[PDB]
């Protein structure tokens, strides 16, 4: 809809499952692990934050090249 | 512009031989395993039918 | 418009003439067949959905490349 | 974003040396013989008029 | 504003002084001399039609390659 | 999208020492002669005010 | 389009210990001395937080 | 949001604090200074206008190359 400014494109995930991994974010096609919550709540303004079963992080990961 | 960086679409069928929840990502052609992760991407990409017999098509339509 | 999500650019097409060739699409500059109606309507989500007389297909596929 | 993969435009005159209907589609000038088949492109390009004594002006400009 | 569907770029010109050139355009950088009003109100429909004095064509077409 | 094909601006003084209007379009600046095509261009790209003493910084930010 | 030629984003932690104001602007990151400067790019790029523990991950994947 | 018909790129900054240094602009990642007030109010109409401190316009040319 309306243009990035921000010059990152990508997504937070997080499982609600019963192995939770956490926090993590593919940033500019590099996934890292986020430590902070403060962390989650800043990139929350500016990507969007989604869920994704542990079991499919290893296809994501694949299409996200 | 799109900030999610995620082109591409989950497809699947409701006929009587189903092949699950796949979908198309940046090109790459995935099978999803869990209802939690189709329902995380269906808040950022489309998510359309497609019957059995037409995902042949679809593949060679694609990349 | 709106920004294309589905990494999709083409349309359906068929003929309500009195020869029916079926429902078609264009995907990417690729010409296929499609074999279901589950199959048009779900791309009737995401792309356009055009009527071509059977007699026009030969020049439209000249310009789809 | 353009999502039907088609740009140009349906060409007609209303004069009285009348050459059909046309269409520049992805810079590729055709012919367009039934009136279905230019009602479906009127969903997705612009029709517009073309006297015939400026259609080689237009071949040039396109292409 | 709005994306461009006709693959055309460019606009008519006239000039309403006294001594007119009739009307011309610039499509995709050529410059094209127009016969018929026909024509003229066809491409109002997709490109901008605005005024330009004889006295300052040859300075437009410099700039328009 | 921008239809017109012209990318720039018109630009002038309202000081004491005129320098006309003049015009960067596509990078490439020009002299415009008359206030009918002033007025012209004024429907497809901005107009803006620029000191006499401005323009040589203009000119090197510009192409 | 984006008129101000800058991409990027302000970034801070709100912890307790501060690296004071960054930013990442085209790619490059620099650090931001004067709370003038904060509010005169929050004008024009987001401003976000990130704790002092995840700067390192946020670097690599950026440029 | 809306596109860019000017083909400039860029804002204009200034300082309020004790040690102004004029107005200056980056246009099309060039740097410049401006002399006169009314090449600022012609350029507010089309580049943003933004406080930058003295302190930290070398670390802002680094970042516009």
């Amino acid at each position: 809809n309306v243009e990035n400014v921000s010059g990152v494109q990508g997504f937070l995930f997080h499982t609600d499952g019963k192995e939770s991994y956490g926090h993590r974010a593919f940033i500019n096609g590099v996934e890292i692990g986020i430590k902070d919550i403060e962390t989650v709540q800043g990139f929350q303004q500016i990507i969007p934050s989604i869920n994704i079963s542990k079991s499919d992080v290893e296809a994501i990961r694949k299409a996200m090249k």
